[PDB]
DNA sequence: TATAGGCATACGACCACAACTG
DNA sequence: ACAGTTGTGGTCGTATGCCT
């Protein structure tokens, strides 16, 4: 199984290090032979011989262009002659790089920004995380003394947790009488004993809970003040800290640093991402947090260190089993890109497709596109139509079907060769042409991205077959791991083609997929209302809510299995429609705003503030109720006496304050924020103490009670004392919960109701 | 240091104008 | 028979998180 590639420099030269883990034991491959390059279109084949003349300077050693091979590829479906161009070392590419593209001779460069040890793993056709190999895991924490003023890693590491399948303990340095507890003389001594830990234990992955951004860098300041090598790395080295766009991550050489934070942010979508709140969604068990305030308190005067040795140990028994958890995912996620773990649980979607696309182009002999300039970039922004959306027939509905397309954007590329290697293409038989838009693709040869999207989805397929058929949990979850990895690359290859940063961008691709949706929902839409009588309600991007407004639920349902078998007869292609399900009653509040009920009983909601983190819970719970008692039992003096229940103990203080909670992301640094508001306020303030905002971080607020401005009455949930500080009962009254019910009780017809 | 676009929703920022102040 | 502050109704663009 190989877990990763790098490579170090030998007297000049670069070495590609893999780090494989075989029959249980883990070894280093060296390879000495592999040269960086890159690829020159020139306008004179004569031309070459002064582009090896070219030179730079790296700091004071002089680069030259090693030697050359001319080459043939493919280049949007188009056979091209380029230059290939090797150098000794790959970091004489972005010193010399700009020297041939600015040459006469040389029309463009190409691949020449792709990291070595990534283009390892591809020309080799190398793909990590292969194999039946166990990995062997381990999770650790630390807790610090934190106060407001200070400098960063300013105060001493006060407790080293860890935790994997043996158990959880922590090392500390002031004496605590538990039994998973083990205490040293000294903070170094803690940290030599958590280090010998690691190298007795030896885990292949070492789970943290944002080690990229603290763990890491911490420990890092307290060994170069008490002078500890800090050698976690298999090849003895200490952790490699790199700056990953506007943060930090963290390597391990020989390990696997599993920071689950970033994972889990763009995995579940959760009003806010503390531990805690993470470990009880996936486990639905609650856990205690202690705040850095007491824990200090407690270290000063040594007075309850029980508590916080058991907030520790629980912090690192948590991380373990989360980490335990998330991790085959993402390793099925990196065995389909085929990229290193490390680099695909840190990246974005781009750059997964990016790298899934150089694989799939290397193996095919087709030159990769480059990345936009700023020119180009600018050029790109220009947003294109999107979905159509039927405005709602507001109100209450009975006896719904919604049917929906499978996978229809990816259907659509596949079915009508939407590429832009296919796009316009001349001198061919045969040609589909996007309506309203007229872009034609060539149906003559498969396309790049619609062959490759063909086999994906064919493989979703298979698996989603083989998943139900297999009694065996064991390769239910493996196939379910590898069906979602499938499914999350496949459906992000229509948004790929309108990324302004693309290297395969193209918009009338992305147009035309659009076109063709829009047309074959609205066509479909028509020809279940003329043929069948059937009246759409509700319709968005790639489906509908349809009823005959006459009929009972089971002739609604005999003449929607009617109409699919007729619509699918005519669909071209993988273009099919799908009966998705049967709801008794539904209630569509706007565009994208509604709730259906099956004949089971369960609610379903779309968009309603039920679902947003940025409403109180108070205000979520209230709305959730008022919507039971009206689509459950259609009883609208329930709801009336749940609101006028809900107010009432709201201005009698009688709520508690994690109900009035507010989450709010912020998504740019507090520079630029041209209106600031509550979060906002709230985040300046906390920037002002020590407390670092980052674009994600989740502001958690409560309004306090007073007049004047919001921004200044919103303070963070963590400083909120039921003796100081009293809430606003009226703002959370008028401004959370009556709006949230009345938007229900005015979508059912209960416009004027007394609610106090 | 965004895979896409469409939408509902609330509010801050700005503004013009009136009333009121040393 | 005054500049400067304050209050008072408006727009209108900013910001977020959801949906497919
Ligand atoms: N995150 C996203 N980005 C871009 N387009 C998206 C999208 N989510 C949906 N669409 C657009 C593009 C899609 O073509 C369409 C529906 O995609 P699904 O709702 O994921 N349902 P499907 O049938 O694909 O998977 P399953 O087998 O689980 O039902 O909406
Ligand atoms: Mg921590
Ligand atoms: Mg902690
Ligand atoms: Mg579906
Ligand atoms: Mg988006
Ligand atoms: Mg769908």
């Amino acid at each position: 199984m190989i877990l990763d590639t790098d490579y170090i420099t030998e007297d000049g030269k670069p070495v590609i290090r893999i780090f494989k883990k075989e029959n249980g034991e883990f070894k280093i491959e060296y390879d000495r032979t592999f040269e960086p390059y890159l690829y020159a279109l020139l306008k004179d084949d004569s031309a070459i011989e002064e582009v090896k003349k070219i030179t730079a300077e790296r700091h004071g050693t002089v680069v030259t262009v090693k030697r050359v091979e001319k080459v043939q590829k493919k280049f949007l479906g188009r056979p091209v002659e380029v230059w290939k161009l090797y150098f000794t070392h790959p970091q004489d590419v972005p010193a010399i790089m700009d020297k041939i593209r600015e040459h006469p001779a040389v029309i463009d460069i190409y691949e020449y920004d792709i990291p070595f040890a990534i283009r390892y793993l591809i020309d080799k056709g190398l793909v990590p995380m292969e194999g039946d190999e166990e990995l062997k895991l381990l999770a650790f924490d630390i807790e610090t003394l934190y106060h407001e003023g200070e400098e960063f890693a300013e105060g001493p590491i006060l407790m080293i947790s860890y935790a994997d399948e043996e158990g959880a303990r922590v090392i500390t340095w002031k004496n605590v009488d538990l039994p998973y507890v083990d205490v040293v003389s000294t903070e170094r001594e803690m940290i030599k004993r958590f280090l010998r830990v690691v190298k007795e234990k030896d885990p292949d992955v070492l789970i943290t809970y944002d080690g990229d951004n603290f763990d890491f860098a911490y420990l890092k300041k307290r060994c170069e003040k008490l002078g500890i090598n800090f050698a976690l790395g298999r090849d003895g080295s200490e952790p490699k800290i790199q700056r990953m766009g506007d943060r930090f991550a963290v390597e391990v050489k020989g390990r696997i640093h599993f920071d689950l934070y970033p994972v889990i942010r763009r995995t579940i979508n959760l009003p806010t991402y503390t531990l805690e709140a993470v470990y009880e969604a996936v486990f639905g068990q609650p856990k205690e947090k202690v705040y850095a305030e007491e824990i200090t308190t407690a270290w000063e005067t040594g007075e309850n260190l029980e508590r916080v040795a058991r907030y520790s140990m629980e912090d690192a028994k948590v991380t373990y089993e989360l980490g335990k958890e998330f991790l085959p995912m993402e390793a099925q996620l990196s065995r389909l890109i085929g990229q290193s773990l490390w680099d695909v649980s840190r990246s974005s979607t781009g750059n997964l497709v990016e790298w899934f696309l150089l694989r799939k182009a290397y193996e095919r002999n087709e030159l990769a596109p480059n990345k936009p300039d700023e020119k180009e970039l600018a050029r790109r922004h220009q947003s294109h139509e999107g979905g159509y959306i039927k405005e709602p027939e507001r109100g209450l509905w009975e006896n719904i079907v919604y049917l929906d397309f499978r996978s229809l954007y990816p259907s659509i590329i596949i079915t009508h060769n939407v590429s832009p290697d296919t796009l316009n293409r001349e001198g061919c038989k045969e040609y589909d042409v996007a309506p309203q838009v007229g872009h034609r693709f060539c149906k003559d040869f498969p396309g790049f991205i619609p062959s490759l999207l063909g086999d994906l989805l064919e493989e979703r397929q298979k698996i989603k077959k083989r998943m139900k058929a297999t009694i065996d949990p064991i390769e239910r979850k493996l196939l379910d791991y590898r069906q979602r990895a499938i499914k999350i690359l496949a459906n992000s290859l229509y948004g790929y083609y309108g990324y302004a940063r693309a290297r395969w961008y193209c918009k009338e691709c992305a147009e035309s997929v659009i076109a063709w949706g829009r047309e074959y929902l609205t066509m479909t839409i028509k020809e279940i209302e003329e043929k069948y009588g059937f009246k759409v309600i509700y319709s968005d991007t790639d489906g509908f809510f349809a009823t005959i407004p006459g009929a009972d639920a089971e002739t609604v349902k005999k003449k929607a299995m009617e109409f699919l078998k007729y619509i699918n007869a005519k669909l071209p292609g993988a273009l099919e429609l799908e009966y998705e399900g049967f709801y008794k009653r539904g209630l569509f509040v706007t565009k994208k705003k509604y709730a259906v009920i099956d004949e089971e009983g369960k609610i379903t909601t779309r968009g309603l503030e039920i679902v947003r983190r940025d409403w109180s819970e108070i205000a979520k719970e209230t709305q959730a109720r008022v919507l039971e008692a009206l689509l459950k039992d259609g009883d609208v003096e329930k709801a009336v006496r749940i609101v006028k229940e809900v107010t009432e103990k709201l201005s009698k203080y009688e709520v508690p304050p994690e109900k009035l909670v507010i989450h709010k992301q912020i998504t740019r640094d507090l520079k630029d924020y041209k209106a600031t508001g509550p979060h906002v306020a709230v985040a300046k303030r906390l920037a002002a103490r020590g407390v670092k905002i980052r674009p994600g971080t989740v502001i958690s607020y409560i309004v306090l009670k007073g007049s004047g401005r919001i921004v200044d009455r919103a303070i963070p949930f963590d400083e909120f004392d039921p003796t100081k500080h009293k809430y606003d009962a009226e703002y959370y009254i008028e401004k959370q919960v009556l709006p949230a019910v009345e938007r229900i009780l005015r979508a059912f017809g209960y416009r004027k109701e007394d609610l106090r």
